[PDB]
């Protein structure tokens, strides 16, 4: 778009419109973009430092930044989240509309103690979207820098970096270097705007419900089965302990031995740790007792891992060591902050279909019983996909990620992104933004040496994102009332999800989606 | 093609995560070894503990043998140490088996 | 409305105006902490309001003259409803509306 300097290039579109089976959200925020890296790319490495082989990395930092609207509180206000989670069985993304407008480039001059900031009306910010996914996709790794939950909050734009292959601190012949100046990008003075629109692929609805039934309780409790199972191997009503083979048919007085059609979901057990520090071991096991994976002689913790229940009935005090998502409160520090500065999610409502993360999967025969060799079973702590298995994927949270790019691989098994959300062959693309460098005054004699002297400058503008979501309506024939999410009627000093007296918005708990119920 | 990136190096190295993970279970800066629960958020100085979206491929480990005969065991293990499958009371070596990297 | 006037199901709506925040220069390293540093700025403009009122005409068959509102013919140092010598407008008395009369 073309406009004079004194002429808005867009309006503040933020709203929340529901119609039928669709909810269209639009959120507008204002962003600050600084010069990053001094308009330079810089090779970045784990060289020096001596970080453990696990942490060794090689890659690049970029002069560009990016936009990230991959969190639900980017487009769903908490009261809108409630409308979703309280009345819908599912939902998914469908289309997306993005706009960059009202961009103002400013020049900064520092003389002595005093700094002056003036408008540079001829400078340009450049935006481009990686629609062919040619750049390393850095979204979908739960990074900060996303659009803020509170529309009145101004955010800084995160800087783009990526990585490639690394052996230790060194690189390899295949490792890749990307110059974002190589792509075509739209240049904008304060009069220009920028827009694009995107359609999501077909993906399934997310499960904004819990099961009112469990896998081991699907049968009719009033009706014996016609199937029989081997019941005893030692005779009932015998004076000694004499060998026998006694068969019984399925009965309600024994749901635990009735033949069944299905298996619980896959499991990959994690250590159980109590929220009350006393019960725990007096050691520092978050690594040595970690459930981890082993890629290229390099260990990386599994978190959040295969979707499993967080604790059993009545054991609310526990949690898997790396098998739940944990959001920090606004106060929490960056490292080694106390329990009550963070919020731990509880995926307990899937215990209906999925193993508890802290427990075994089951028991397995491991020998051939005979009159001589006593039978033997062992426990299963890793259980891969078996035919018959049914499972519920890990739930999403107002604060949590929305989607992820499915890695481009020959093969993938059930590629829901492990942290929750939609796994997309072709996600929404990255939007890269950079301030055009503005050289200061060159010398009066020619010098072919790289230009290192630039007007210090930063830019600010608004950003608009419209997303149409589909809803899956609830058709439940349940008589009794369902569980619903609700603010606490009682009194307190602070409304939930609000600014305080200093003006700080705070999200008090994580809100997931599984409240309505349906049969299994 | 080959991948210019690995599963554990897909994140942005300049940007902390908003996710937190349980970091210590024994207090830092305590005179004794006192129990604690200390949480840290994802950081580039620790790619190995950052929450991630994906798992590596399936594995079915096989014995490692060196091309230089000295380093190897003084036995004939190509069967006794073989990773095999068991069909109808009959053993058959797995070769080439699930697709895995050949050396680190 | 008890203080006088028209009680409206749907009155004239509120007009909310705000200056867009203008961030000053961010740091050169990223920081996801809320932005607290802005160019101090204020705005000025004109505002226009046109209102059409209906009048109910007086049809009175009263013979004698009605009471009417009137500035005081006599002399004084200050015209009513005016600026003074420093330039301050002042409204000297409250003026209501009930002057004409009609039968009950
Ligand atoms: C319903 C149930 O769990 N039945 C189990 C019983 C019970 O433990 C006893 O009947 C206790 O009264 O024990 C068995 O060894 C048996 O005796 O056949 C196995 C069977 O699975
Ligand atoms: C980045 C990394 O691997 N961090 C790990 C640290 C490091 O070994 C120490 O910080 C060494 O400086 O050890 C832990 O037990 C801890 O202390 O929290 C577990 C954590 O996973
Ligand atoms: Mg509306």
């Amino acid at each position: 778009g073309a406009d004079g300097v004194g002429n808005a290039s867009g309006n503040w579109h933020c709203d929340s419109t529901w119609l039928g089976d669709r909810v269209i959200t639009t959120s507008t925020r204002t962003w600050a973009l600084p010069t990053y890296n001094n308009h330079l790319y810089k090779q970045i490495s784990s060289a020096s430092t001596g970080a453990s082989n696990d942490n060794h990395y090689f890659g690049y930092s970029t002069p560009w930044g990016y936009f990230d609207f991959n969190r639900f509180h980017c487009h769903f206000s908490p009261r809108d989240w409630q409308r979703l989670i309280n009345n819908n069985w599912g939902f998914r993304p469908k289309r997306l509309n993005f706009k960059l407008f009202n961009i103002q480039v400013k020049e900064v001059t520092t003389n002595d103690g005093v700094t002056t900031i003036a408008n540079n009306l001829t400078s340009t910010v450049q935006v481009f979207s990686d629609s062919e996914y040619q750049l390393p996709y850095v979204l979908g790794s739960a990074h900060q820098g996303c659009l803020p939950p509170f529309p009145a909050d101004v955010f800084m734009i995160p800087q783009y970096g990526y990585l490639t292959l690394n052996n230790g601190s060194q690189a390899v012949g295949r490792s890749s270097f990307y110059c974002l100046e190589y792509f075509p990008s739209q240049m904008l003075r304060t009069g220009n705007n920028f827009t694009f629109s995107y359609t999501f692929e077909e993906v399934p609805f997310h499960s904004s419900y819990a099961h009112s039934q469990s896998l081991d309780r699907l049968m009719n409790p009033l009706i014996d089965q016609y199937l029989y199972y081997l019941n005893r191997t030692q005779n009932q009503s015998g004076s000694a302990q004499n060998k026998d083979l006694l068969f019984s048919r399925g009965s309600p007085a024994g749901m635990s031995v009735q033949p069944k059609n299905w298996l619980p979901g896959p499991c990959y057990r994690q250590q159980r740790v109590s929220k009350t520090k006393t019960d725990n071991n007096n050691s520092n096991f978050t690594w040595t007792g970690a459930s981890k994976y082993n890629l290229n002689g390099r260990e990386s913790i599994i978190n959040p891992g295969t979707a499993m229940a967080s604790h059993k009935d009545d054991e609310d005090k526990f949690f898997p060591m790396s098998g739940v998502m944990i959001f920090g409160k606004e106060s929490a520090g960056a490292s080694n902050t106390a329990l009550d500065n963070v919020m731990i999610t509880d995926e307990e409502e899937i215990k209906a279909t999925n193993p508890v993360a802290t427990e075994r999967f089951g028991t397995v025969a491991v020998n051939f019983q005979s009159s001589s060799t006593d039978p033997a079973t062992g426990d299963v702590h890793a259980m891969g996909a078996l035919p018959g298995m049914v499972w519920q994927d890990r739930d999403v949270y107002l604060q949590g990620p929305i989607w992820a790019k499915i890695p481009h691989t020959d093969g993938h098994f059930h590629p829901s992104p492990l942290m929750g959300g939609f796994g997309l062959k072709n996600p929404p693309p990255q939007i890269l933004i950079k301030n055009t460098p503005v050289p200061a005054n060159p010398p009066a004699e020619f010098s072919a040496t790289k230009f290192a002297s630039f007007i210090t400058q930063y830019s600010t503008g608004q950003v608009s994102v419209e997303i149409e979501w589909e809803l899956q309506k609830e058709n439940s024939k349940r008589w009794n009332p369902e569980v619903q999410y609700t603010s606490n009627y009682a009194k307190s000093a602070n409304v939930d999800f609000t600014v305080d007296n200093n003006g700080l918005y705070t999200e008090p708990r994580p809100i997931g989606t599984r409240y309505l119920t349906r049969p299994l």
